[PDB]
């Protein structure tokens, strides 16, 4: 009844605190939403819009542009028929898009307004390619990306080959492959070392076959990862009705390059003392048609009853035969 | 006669059935064909055409542009020379792209047209970035990407160093390389527990060399990768004989980086019990000539017998040592 | 007091001197600042502005178009409306850009003209690309990413189930994971080998469980790391009393796959032997309340006196036992 | 005097001949040259320019715009001033770069006319993307990367902490770390094995660490890499007069992830049997001065002799103690 460390779905529970500070661009831009970036970039646009309209209008203003727009042949306008804000505001966007109807057009008259054009092309330039380049950030960056490795609901325990084992089945939901894909486990709960210091929650390596480097794996129909429960297992102790008692949590762990998205992935999930089913096993997801193999998924979770299974401890189960030898 | 679990060429036999849901946009994006994705985007970039359009025809209705479309001295259109659907779609599409022409021109006399000319430059911008970025997406992340591995079409078993080994050769095709290279394989068959569980295909490990860290390649020229068969080998009770009697398969896999493609690569074949040539041995491919090494793949899949090769199993040949010493 | 070879804040404390030579774009790209990288697009704008708009003047001073801008029934500018450089350079701008106002346009008349604006657009083209790619580079490969793990300020020796550790506290400032995380220490002192032979700075690992696999961990709430103090410690002989005479530096790295930045990570710190708390341990920052667990990172850095702490060295306290056993 | 297999640079010294055949896009891309790409995309737009241009000019034709491409009071031409082939290219140009000058317009009166703009400008705005796109690939994936690790010239053979080894030195030519740094090294000779198989070149591991995994390495300022020569190293039975003698070579390698280029990295040198110095030492490349340490690449390369180095092989070595025991 402690509590849930890492949730099934893979979630970490837990919530950080009372954190410092430090007084970056590219995981900033990936942080932010969709609509809140775009409404970023739409006001970059009305913002420069504008200061080079007001720019533009000022130039006008003073020139006395306003009351000629057109111009005569005495007199020749820094920008074509700017008659005002909202024109002036016009041939703003229109120069920084590039639109460029060309009713309102920059003459050779004024330095200044000719400088302006550049500045605001450059500008407008600038704005775009960051507007790409951020797009393709949060593009090829998500943080939703679909869980494409699947881990059963419960985990069991059942002898295989001589051995007690607990068992939890991993799985695939796409054609599409893992490379250099390998699991790992732990047992979660927290504990008291003889020194009398309290460690609030200890991370215990479950043996997943590291050390053969048996803990890589091939996948491509799910498997079954088999943990041998033995001397140097934390589960060594544990019983079927301990199991019903003890309060502690087990992670589970596939790592591996996901072709589909490129990166390297974590997938995560979790059982509690609770969800381990003892004398327990898997249905076989995978059957052989003629030409083809073929993996039924609905399957996947699904477990049957093993009564012969023992119902004492690892342990005992040594122990025992160790007491039926000498007698 | 069971039935091939990898092909040749790496491609996995199996497929999935009765998968149960979720209620992303990258992968979504890659996993697209070419014309859809251009269909998609030309699609995109017909609707915002003609949906401006519609509103920039809609205004000039209201407005009474349709009837004077040039304007005149008591007279001013939202956009000039807007004289029905068609010439509005245009003034969107010239809007839009940026081309335009300038013939039909927005104007300072209505707030709402100057309002739709913002937020449809806005849009056009948007759509264009996203086009950009879905190109490279579907571009730095192919599907089909050309084998760069090469594994001979058959596995040999024959003596190496007083040892019987299991054999079979990898290739790069390219002058690339491949970072942190190293080699796996799998017997592939179904069985039955101890305990009476069937597991449909059980994948057991062929050593390799991971322990030594000998698994690990550098791979230049062809390099045929060794499995010795002893105590701990699955092979270890099969003979000569066996092979062409028992069903099984093997996989082998090649790992790495690959400097080409940038991204982390495996490369898969398999060897049916069928495609094993026992007493055969690969030709070497490598020679040296003069200034610099060659290789010659013309040889690459070629073997020749070697009579000498004793016929029996690997766990015969050990038996047989220690039944000639005691006598 | 001999000196720090990495900083509390993982930086290195090397600088190099007399390095020879070689006689790359991307590289070169990503390591120049932004206001010099954004200079530099602009100057490349104005400098190929500036060229073709003295190209389409010598063109229009050659054919007479200075002298009739507008043309007439018997004569057709090449660029109609460039009246002098300014002219000139704007047609440029307005080519280059696409703006295109159109008040100054190119005509039929000359190829060479009509050649020079293909021409000025394709390059235009060209230098776009390099500015959004560049963007890009300098976007998705910055060199301030902020530090996403955090060391303890000190290490401690303390006991911990029977036996004497070197510790030191870990921890991720984000909610984001580490994939494939794993941890490093090295005790770095110069030494003289028994052949005279004068090593500046020996790196001298320091033993985290890598022969176990215990090196590799699941980094959710802060994690105490642990080196066991034994026979094969360089720190094997080392008292609490040596500690505050001795001098050398501990090196710790956390190396892993931030799922954030989704680049291969290295947080470095360092500890002095005078930054070690003998018979301490570090207050627990993790705390469960009902529903979810919480860290409080206000504790992370602090530490406790443990008095019962032995003050001899481990070899000392192994000597010790077999000591008493014997007598 | 047989030959390099791989060379003092890097580059390997193999060519492949005789491969058979595959009847992709972005490893097609990078692989092409610069001038040949941007002349590519230059051809691209010239052929979309004169198609386009082309089919205006036929619509003109038919339509009979060429004799009034003004139009008039009772004729609208398809586009505005298309008077000839010229001018329907320039309008070409003008539409897909989206310049839009504007005295070449497109009109409502045709249809056909109306389309051609709005297929132009979907080609158009596919084939900049491409452009984009393409420009990245070749700048984000450069084959001439600059050498970023440097290996000594010499590799050589002397003693440290009682044992014989074979030493050579690797360094980082930028202030960039390199994350899960590793190193390896092999013997390359032809061997028959006992059963009188020829092996062109045998690739041989040569001991530097991976078992206790002190082949990773943290490289700040240049380090020596080590190989014990003993009972398991293939160097075992080799003195320094064999040395003078014998046909092999040592390839080195390093492998790691550049934090500079962003990509895992494996770079490479070799030591033929003439380029190892038996009885050197190689010269401190580490000071330190005051508040800061100090590398001097001037001294890299340099090494001294060390006249009390055993001239005869490891193997000597140790049976010589065996030798002098028992007597
Ligand atoms: C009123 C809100 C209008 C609006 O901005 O919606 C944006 C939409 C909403 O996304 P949202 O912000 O919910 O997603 P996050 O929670 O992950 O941030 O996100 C797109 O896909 C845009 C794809 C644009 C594709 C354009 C080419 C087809
Ligand atoms: C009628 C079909 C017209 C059309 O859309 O063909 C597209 C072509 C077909 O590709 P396809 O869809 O067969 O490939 P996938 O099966 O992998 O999806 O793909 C390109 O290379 C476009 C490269 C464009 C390069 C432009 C610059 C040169
Ligand atoms: C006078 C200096 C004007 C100017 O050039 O400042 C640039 C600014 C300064 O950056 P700085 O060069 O200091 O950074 P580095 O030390 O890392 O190189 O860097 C931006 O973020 C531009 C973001 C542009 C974003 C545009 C869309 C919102
Ligand atoms: C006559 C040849 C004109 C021409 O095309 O030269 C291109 C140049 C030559 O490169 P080259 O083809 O020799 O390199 P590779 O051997 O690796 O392929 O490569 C650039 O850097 C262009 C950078 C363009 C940067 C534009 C913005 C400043
Ligand atoms: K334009
Ligand atoms: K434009
Ligand atoms: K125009
Ligand atoms: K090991
Ligand atoms: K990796
Ligand atoms: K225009």
């Amino acid at each position: 009844c402690r509590n849930r460390f890492v949730k099934k779905n893979g979630q970490c529970n837990v919530e950080f605190t009372n954190m410092d500070d430090k007084p970056d661009m590219f995981t900033t831009c990936v942080d932010i939403r969709w609509r809140y970036m775009l409404l970023l970039f739409s006001l970059a646009f009305l913002v420069s819009w504008l200061l080079f309209g007001l720019i533009f209008w000022l130039i006008a203003l003073i020139h006395g542009d306003l009351e000629n727009p057109g111009g005569d042949d005495t007199f020749k306008p820094c920008v074509l028929q700017v008659n005002g804000f909202v024109a002036a505001f016009l041939f703003s966007i229109e120069t920084q898009t590039t639109i460029g109807y060309g009713f309102r057009c920059v003459t050779e008259e004024c330095p200044l307004a000719v400088f302006m054009v550049v500045v605001q092309s450059i500008v407008g330039c600038i704005i775009d390619s960051f507007m790409i380049g951020a797009i393709m950030a949060k593009m090829a960056r998500p943080k939703k990306r679909a869980q494409t490795l699947l881990f059963s609901h419960n985990a069991v325990v059942a002898m295989r080959d001589g051995k007690l084992c607990l068992m939890w089945r991993v799985g695939n939901l796409r054609k599409s492959h893992i490379v250099e894909a390998h699991v790992r486990a732990q047992l979660i709960k927290p504990r008291i070392t003889e020194e009398g210091e309290y460690i609030p929650l200890d991370q215990i390596d479950i043996d997943v076959g590291f050390d053969k480097g048996l803990d890589r794996i091939f996948l491509v129909s799910p498997i079954t990862i088999l943990h041998e429960i033995n001397e140097d297992s934390p589960l060594f102790g544990i019983s079927r009705q301990d199991l019903e008692t003890d309060d502690f949590e087990i992670v589970v762990i596939l790592e591996g390059m996901v072709e589909a998205t490129a990166m390297t992935t974590q997938a995560r999930s979790s059982y509690l003392a609770s969800e381990i089913l003892w004398g327990h096993r898997f249905e076989p997801v995978l059957f052989e048609e003629k030409n083809q193999y073929k993996v039924d998924y609905s399957h996947f979770h699904k477990t049957y009853e093993v009564p012969s299974t023992p119902r004492c401890s690892a342990k005992d189960l040594v122990e025992n035969k160790f007491l039926l030898s000498n007698s």
